[PDB]
């Protein structure tokens, strides 16, 4: 019942398309130890709305490499459909090939045990981040094809992973706003 | 379960004004009416400065703009509130701030928006309700790292404009047809 | 227990017309005017080839010709559906069919008919519902092994011959 | 729910053969050897024609090519079975088939396949097992109708040939 | 806890009457009216010979000059017992008897009467209810014995006189 | 679920004997032995029927020739049974019978047997079990009028008869 | 919880008088008319010699002066209490008493008094009721003890001195 | 739920005042296999009902010593409330210095298990005999005070273990 | 939870009042009119002497005067109530008090008021009940220890003047 | 049922010291060691005087004389504890305090105690715990009414004596 920020992260296993358009499986429990984890909900493929998001968070691969950050997409959507839509070029309405990972919700479990289930029928836009010791640290969830900035993303990252060394750092001059 | 996209949990609290009174607050009184920022915080007088209630204190007339309702939460009581408020930002203090603190000292409040820890005190969290009562945006913290007010502000304004966030659409980036 | 030979369970779901157009078809809206053959597949844009969605349409004004309103079905959104069409038979697509294909994206009409495998995807199967919400026949197939349109055509005069006639030789 | 590629419904059966000798059938003495094709129906004796258990039984050598076992099966007792058998087709019955017909004289098998209709008679149908067990085809007929019997050698061809 | 004294478990079953036509036989359609000699036989068909149906079918005037209706009753349908009805005595058939036989597909009657075997086929057994619909006598056997009709008939007489002229046996 | 042609429900009475003395019979004694003619009447000491019982004892003979143990059977004590036995037959006495009466004190065995009638009294029933310890026929009636010596031997004869030649 | 100093359990029960005829007596029948002594008692015909009802009934004029109808009960039938008084002392019986012998053959009197005795017969008794109903005594004896009749006697005095004058001392 | 009359004798442990005006502890199973046990209870102390009964009980101790039955008294009153009623003269409505204990049923368990309680209050004026196997023999339950004599008390444990030794008899 | 701050939990029992006479009391009787001083006992006739009891009798005028009932309550039967105020002083008794004594004879009102020890007596408490039906002060203790009537008047006053202006 | 005269409910709170550092209390770390006087009530900065937590802490040496533990507890959160510390008396603060103030945050402690009131704050409470963790003593007041610390040590000083000889039989 109450929320799993600041717990450990609800277990998920789930089959996915890698960047090299071959199938295979995901599970939370092989990042513990190794890689922090940005898991990103967004509601379905081939919709009518630009996927800004996915291309863009694709563009900053190396900008989540640098910060140890396995990148995973996930859609209630099938590992089928999503392949389709990496082979569908962007001027066809695609999302071309990207380098990382995209989960396949397909029984809509993973969105059902991070909260982000809408009328049992797809994930809304969300971002989970989750630590090396398997822990969540930030949770958004948005409603309306918003929308985040992935410099805003990376920042709330480094933010977190300086805090985790460091602990609470009163800014200068917070006294101004 | 998720209320986001859904109607927000009712609310009702004992609250500290912006002229130090008493009074109360409830979610009914906003609807079809205003937007409403809802954020929470664990506690008055940490030794964590309250640097991002200032933020949001300086930018209340930019919430005013926009229609929107700034509310500040946390499980203390309306005492500690007041206390808090009448203890300068010098001495850790968040001084004669003019938005409302509500009292979350039951932590039904907490409990009903799922931000409620360890049953004691909330995360750090943020809920914009629409004037419809829906909710639209959540963010919840499990550290002290901080928000822009003008990311939040941000946010607020493409909700209101039906305008979409983010990073800018691929130029070549065109909706499929038929043959 | 069975539904064959009972009240057809209820279904309402958003849909991708002919023309390409997203709307709802609810169940109900045939009862006392329309014969409903509902059919049922796994996914859309895997590696098996589309073949009988294809044969299916080829024979659509048979169908119209019986007063019979073909649906397909499977737990896709209406946008895979719709992109389906719009991808080329050569890239293992469906092209622009002119029968209404239902997105079951809650899986519930799935459970209702039976033929929801693993909590996931549909079994490929064909609902005959007759003019009075009736199923008078339900096919099957945990294979990706096709049914001929021209046996679906057969079984459809065969009971619409025998409700007017009954059986004897 | 469904039992469509799952585990068939284990089933045990008195059953007249083709020979007239009356015997036991049951699921398991099939699995890991042959394929089974059973087949419902509602009554013997009735005055719809049994045309289907008569095109079915023209067929069976095209059923043992494919190691198939052909099982026949209603709620009727195996002496109403063989009272039948020894009825000509002229006086409405179906005469010396070759493959075997099961009596669900307790109505369970039917129950366990969800074909009883009320709490009398089985419905028309035909299940395709495996040689693991496994249900591959199911169909389910409210009428008298028929199945073609070049359909479903279609469908164990494709069954056979992955 | 038993029947037997008590009122007769309620039945409606789908019949073949002594024309060959079907139909329907409840048990209120005698209620008041006639005392109702219902009786089960395992199954149609068997190679055990029908002398028994043979036998009360030969009686059924017996009957019927004591008010009594004649039901007879498997497990098998409607369909089996006219195919039963229209195959020769020599062929081990019943031939045109005249009573009714009902059908208890269903296996209800039989369960409410207590003579279901094994959930699959009733026993051999006779059940006398009386005009007020009470049950006065009840036989179950287990092997084909059969039952004279003359001690059917006396079993039926004593019953009738019991009734009225007091319950009294003799010595 | 009746109990005819499965294994007939397990009694364990207290009894009256033929020497008039008391003792205990449980069904088990007699499985592999004896076949079982059990009978139940429903009171001791009334004007209806003491014939029946007379007329029971008569045949013992006839009922030892085909190896079947004759045993009656009542809700009343076993101290009712004794006394009815030392009473004179023209004063509604059943006389010295050789035959056992099993008193059913508790009612658990017409229960069992489905003849204990509105939670007083037994039905007039009869019971045949074989060998095995299977019931073979029953007979219940809620009239008392009575069944001859000559019927109930005919169905012995005749149950022995096909369990030893089959259905002819 | 016990019945003493509540309303007695109700019975109706098949009755043999002291004229030796059938009959039934309900509890109901002597309320407002007069007190009763119910005794239980384990069967009849036993080799226990039955001297506490042919000691009872040679008092019956000393329970009719104090207005108390005795009503003796066991599990045995009406039948065989009728022929227990057919039967003389010589050969074990109790003879021709002029009090009622009450019937519980289903037992229910017994168990709603508890006083059955392993699901079979009931145990030796006493109970007092009032003339409102009310239990005022219970005796229970799990052996074949006997009662003085004087003490029965002497309780009841002092049941209905109690009832007029309450409480007083010594003895 | 059947009656304890011919079966085992509901357990009881209770404080208890002694003869000698004490306070202790009584149970059942101290009994078993020595003594016989009179357990009689009553409602209350210092009632306006004059207590003749237990000094009537108290006078003929030595007949129960005799026939080997330990006499206990029981209500739902505290051992205090006992000893402060032993402590009145019988002027007074006492019981005065009895030799014979008495049990405090102050949690009313005792007359609950015995079915003697009343409307969750008081008991009933009850005689109950326990052999020394355990086994009740005997139960008289009164509902007004109208005394038993010692006589028919001795009678009754005569007529008990007499049947217990040597099996039925008949009266002359 | 605690019925403090809250309606008082209903109760009626038996009683011996002052004159010595067998009646009954229940809670409603009181209410709108005055309040109540309700204080619970474990047992008559110990070895515990009854100064408390005594001591607040002799204040009987005093708890009058601020228009307050006062009720004592234990486990004991009214009988016993009786035979312990016919007892002297100096034999252990209480004597002739003037105010009411209640007979917790099924030891309800001990387990309403969360006051019954294992089952058998109440434990030595005190309960002040407003004239709206409200408990606005208990006081509970296991020991034999007492409590000045000076330290209850004190309180009846302080919950009387909040009443009237506040704190 | 109450926890008077039994074992008083374990609990574990973070504290803030008499140094104003924090920690923790244990209520096991007392037993066989010290008697323990915890207090309960409301809220910290609130318009009602601290007078009660003043008088507590100026009367402490009367507490180490008794080997008593004086510890105050409230729902607040240990910052908010050191932050009324931190606040002079003329401003509505309670100035340095000796003794312990605990932190019950889960409000667990006054629902384990029975002094919540409506699941928000505690009611105003004392409660005296032996060196064997029985409790002896509870008070609790609705009102700000206050208790002097002449009457709380009157009671420490009766109870220790009742261990040592028992009542007192004059007053």
């Amino acid at each position: 019942s109450p929320t799993y920020v600041g717990k450990e992260a609800p277990f998920f296993k789930a089959e996915a398309v890698f960047g090299d358009n071959s199938f295979g499986e995901v599970n939370l429990t092989q990042f513990i130890g190794k890689k922090y984890v940005l898991l990103y909900f967004y509601p379905l493929d081939f919709t009518f709305v630009c996927p800004s998001e996915i291309i863009a968070l694709d563009k900053a691969l190396d900008a989540f490499h640098e910060r140890n950050v396995e990148l995973l997409g996930c859609s209630v959507d099938s590992k089928y459909t999503h392949l389709a839509w990496k082979k569908t070029p962007l001027a066809k309405g695609g999302i071309g090939n990207i380098k990382h990972t995209l989960l396949s919700d397909i029984t809509k479990s993973i969105s059902k045990d991070y909260n982000v289930l809408f009328d049992d029928s797809v994930s809304l836009r969300a971002f989970v981040l989750i630590d090396m010791n398997g822990i969540v640290q930030h949770l958004l969830v948005n409603n309306l094809a918003i929308g985040r900035s992935v410099d805003e993303i990376l920042r709330i990252i480094d933010a977190i992973q300086h805090h985790e060394k460091y602990g609470d750092v009163c800014p200068a001059n917070w006294q101004k706003g």
